């Protein structure tokens, strides 16, 4: 049978194909993450089919009831065999859903704008002025929710109690929070790339705040885990991820 | 208690100086070291640590398929783990398991400042200056494999010249680019230590490729997911990025 492949709306890695005419199927999605999975199918032998999740959410715990959702929650239900999406392999998701080995390596760092005195996050998180927030139930707030260093601490305790106000639904909105307010946004550094070719008047402020990888999820135990972190190898050495990269990051 | 297999490598794993004479694993210190004994805390096992006894990483032999290095250790079962800078690769991957990476690095160029070489293309384009990599180590192993047209044609140059441009340890490679007109082809991370010490030094160009190191075990065993769960514990508590800056 085709795999059930959960994804995510996220440029440059998923988004709708533009076309005139109406798109079925899997045609309908492009990007670095759907050219990653025709690249596997290829050489593991499998069909899919593409399927958005349906709560648009990356995925983590619910603090109360211990339940998760997004992406994660898809796997651990077994309602999809594989995530193929800018999905980051963290401590808390591997003890819930299995990951591939990263086919790119990212880190939390700053999405703001040029020529201002704000140089890294304790410049941020020493003043009130300047908003600052990140994705709600993604990987990032969930660093920041964990964090024992003080800087990323008081971040946090700011973030935290401007949750409604500062916290987005999506890297979209956080980009455009950044351009149209006065309003810093924690995010990966792969996506800001992305973001500061397009966008002239912003930039990375300060360096990387961690170091994780993206990698394909699959539910605990699956036996495609260890088949696709093979082919993800393969295709690095062949040099095809980073041509993709190149493709979609123009 | 498990058998760890290691190899000597600046600043990964080095012979601790001192004045009195060292016994078991108090021989050793280093980055891998450290990592070690972060994750024998973490999971709870003792080690001993033997150096890999034909000083080499690990590749197989075009003709009968055998393994030489760590990674022959960890086939055999005469190791249960290899903590060292050992390149996550496809053709490892098929035959031995690893870990998620504990660092990640690329593929560069060491060679001297003030020239005009600015990519792997300059260097394969000529002849004058030599160029090689160690041995029977990833790096080789990527050139040897590459349809890359630059990259093939640079693996006919350094094999036709085995004898002369392949060294045995990056030690030997380095002290090359510093006595000869001779580039070397070698990990980003260890160019990092390298050009930190020797300001004539520079990495040229980027990246020319992406890959991992990961804590090695033999194909199925139990303790891969459970160093992986380990590594992103110390990653994202903040001690690998502090056992780096230490190292480095
Ligand atoms: N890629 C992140 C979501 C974006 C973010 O948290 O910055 C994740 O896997 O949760
Ligand atoms: N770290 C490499 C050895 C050095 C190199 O090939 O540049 C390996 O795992 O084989
Ligand atoms: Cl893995």
């Amino acid at each position: 049978r085709s795999l059930i492949v959960t994804t995510i709306l996220e440029e440059p890695y998923v988004l709708f194909k533009k076309s005139d005419k109406p798109l079925y199927g899997n045609d309908r999605f492009e990007g670095y993450c759907i050219d990653l999975l025709r690249e596997l199918s290829t050489i593991l032998g499998f069909t899919y089919e593409i399927r958005l999740v349906e709560d648009g959410k990356y995925g983590a715990q619910d603090d109360v009831n211990g339940q998760w959702n997004g992406m994660v929650r898809e796997l651990i239900d077994h309602k999809a065999d594989l995530a193929v999406a800018p999905l980051a392999i963290t401590y808390v998701r591997e003890k819930v859903i299995d990951f591939s080995k990263p086919f790119m390596t990212l880190g939390i760092s700053i999405l703001y704008r040029k020529g201002t005195p704000i140089d890294s996050a304790d410049d941020l998180a020493k003043q009130t002025k300047i908003e600052y927030g990140a994705v709600e139930d993604g990987a990032t707030m969930t660093f920041f929710k964990k964090s024992k260093i003080s800087t990323y601490d008081k971040m946090w305790a700011f973030m935290s109690s401007r949750r409604q106000s500062v916290l987005v639904k999506s890297n979209e909105e956080g980009i455009q929070r950044v351009l149209t307010s006065d309003y810093a946004f924690l995010m990966e550094s792969t996506t800001i790339e992305f973001v500061t070719q397009r966008n002239c008047n912003l930039t990375q402020i300060g360096g990387l705040i961690d170091s994780k990888g993206y990698g394909v999820g699959t539910p605990k135990g699956s036996p495609y885990r260890d088949k696709i972190t093979i082919a993800i190898l393969q295709l690095q050495e062949e040099g095809k991820l980073h041509m993709m990269k190149e493709k979609w990051w123009r």
